[PDB]
DNA sequence: AGGGGGGAAATCCCCCCT
DNA sequence: AGGGGGGATTTCCCCCCT
């Protein structure tokens, strides 16, 4: 097939996530509408012959990064994710996941590179081990407000990854009284009797994905380490 | 620009993940290559007319949940984020996080979903964390026994021991005879160093599949499409 | 807000076994 | 693969102070 129906191309324009391709020196081949407007162009089309440093985006000032990402996985051949978070120009912050991989040519060489992006809340991170733990007995399957201080969200944060007391009451510069003190107001809000109902009851609402506003302070663009 | 030239079209064939969209029954309009192998298709045309009951692979014992699914993204707009854990034609064990959202057409009414799966169990971003955490300021060759791994793995996602005992069913003096060794062939000397120094050797990216032993379909979110 | 006392319970990590 | 003993150190969660 040659040709794709209409239909499937419909699905072409429809895929989630922001994505696209550029050759072997990281210019861009295509970009879909999603990181168009992500990326701050009206016009997808726009991004076509562009490189990374040239997009009207504060991610810009992170080019260079991306484009030795680019060539890792053009030189490699193996295919690698990314965490990213970066200011955006709609004026807000944010944390990204993107998976680029080898974009290869009729007969298998490789000519550029593919990346998809996708929104941290659309991914899972502490979920994983949340429901692997889970398999040990039996639970049941059926999906479904609250507001968090600065410090609440900090917290609640170290909380979910298995931080400790004393290590929190470090690396926030207050006392451990004083995280006894936020585990107390966080247990409230979340209706939780213990410290270990917390956490459960915060992982079902999503907070093992989500990264605190307060934490979306320094652009980053990290290759995040797989084991092939 | 009502045509895609041919380089583009390489791109769709390529992007990566396990994707496609099913009609308003559930009924599988597109797969791309890498889902049709997924599920036991060399060929992935071969998806289409077929429903998730009708796929030659053990997941098809959750078409239900599948198509409960489908049904909520059809019926609310919403996107949908659904935790897999399945045995596969390949003779493995895989963990999948699928994105389900509404398939639309000219006019903007839902005619069914798209589906976009990821797989994970080589692949975890539990790094993440780790990653923000010194970003901003809030932080500070090796062979593993399948039974080593298990509780490296739950070790990093901050289970306390009574919790990795019950999880595992061993007492927690075992669950210290087997610290102990991975602090040993780690070269850390405290269990939070321990902890630190595997989520930079990588080991936060994977998931032991001795874990992956009960097939599981849940929808652990959704929210909005602006 | 940030910091604290105190006591039951749990952890951490050394040592010991089949 | 699967178990402990024991003791120093911390959580844990109820009170409480500026
Ligand atoms: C936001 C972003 C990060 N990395 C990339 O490679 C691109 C193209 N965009
Ligand atoms: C493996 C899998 C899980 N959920 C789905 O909806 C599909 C189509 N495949």
């Amino acid at each position: 097939p040659n040709h794709l129906t209409l239909e499937q191309i419909s699905l072409f324009k429809q895929l989630p996530g922001y994505w696209g391709c550029k050759d072997l020196n990281s210019v861009f081949v295509y970009a879909n509408q999603a990181y168009g407007e992500l990326i701050g162009l009206k016009r997808a089309e726009d991004c076509i012959g562009r490189t990374d440093f040239e997009m009207p985006s504060p991610t810009a000032a992170c080019a260079a990064e991306f484009q030795q990402q680019d060539r890792y996985v053009i030189e490699t051949g193996h295919s690698v994710k990314v965490l990213d978070i970066h200011p955006y120009p709609d004026g807000h912050w944010h944390a990204h996941i993107f998976t680029k991989t080898p974009w290869r040519d009729s007969q298998g060489k490789i000519q550029g590179t593919i990346f998809f992006g996708q929104d941290l809340t659309d991914t899972a991170i502490l979920e994983v081990g949340h429901w692997v733990c889970r398999a040990t007995g039996l639970s049941t399957s059926t999906t479904f407000t609250l507001k968090l201080t600065a410090r609440e969200s900090e917290v609640l944060f170290l909380l979910l990854y298995g931080k400790k007391p004393q290590h929190i009451a470090r690396v926030m510069g207050i006392s451990i009284k004083t995280v006894e003190g936020y585990e107390a107001k966080l247990r409230s809000k979340f209706g939780a009797l213990s410290k270990d109902q917390l956490i459960d009851l915060a992982l079902d609402r999503g907070f093992g994905s989500v990264i605190p506003k307060t934490l979306l302070r320094k652009q980053l663009s990290v290759v995040l380490s797989d084991h092939t």
